[PDB]
């Protein structure tokens, strides 16, 4: 699942279209803050006004890895 697209299609609706951090903080460098197992946990769990399980597997792992990498 393409990881960006998932990002640019499930977060942006919160995070902004950027992921600098509109109605939740700034998650474009959440690579650089968090790993990718944080992330995956926060994607699949959720962080305080965040629903969580929005991305789930693949999505989730994608995501992830993808933010990982995007630092
Ligand atoms: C709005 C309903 C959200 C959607 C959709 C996604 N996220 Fe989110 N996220 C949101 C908030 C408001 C918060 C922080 C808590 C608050 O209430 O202010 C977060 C947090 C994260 C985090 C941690 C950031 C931090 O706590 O500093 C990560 C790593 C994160 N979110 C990733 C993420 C991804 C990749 C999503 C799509 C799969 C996603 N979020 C959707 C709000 C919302």
């Amino acid at each position: 699942v393409d990881a960006e697209a998932v990002v640019q299609q499930k977060c942006i609706s919160c995070h902004g279209g950027d992921l600098t951090g509109a109605s939740a903080p700034a998650i474009d460098k959440a690579g650089a803050n968090y790993s990718e197992e944080e992330i995956l946990d926060i994607i699949l769990n959720g962080q305080g006004g965040m629903p969580g399980g929005i991305a789930k597997g693949a999505e989730a792992e994608a995501v992830a890895a993808w933010l990982a990498e995007k630092k």
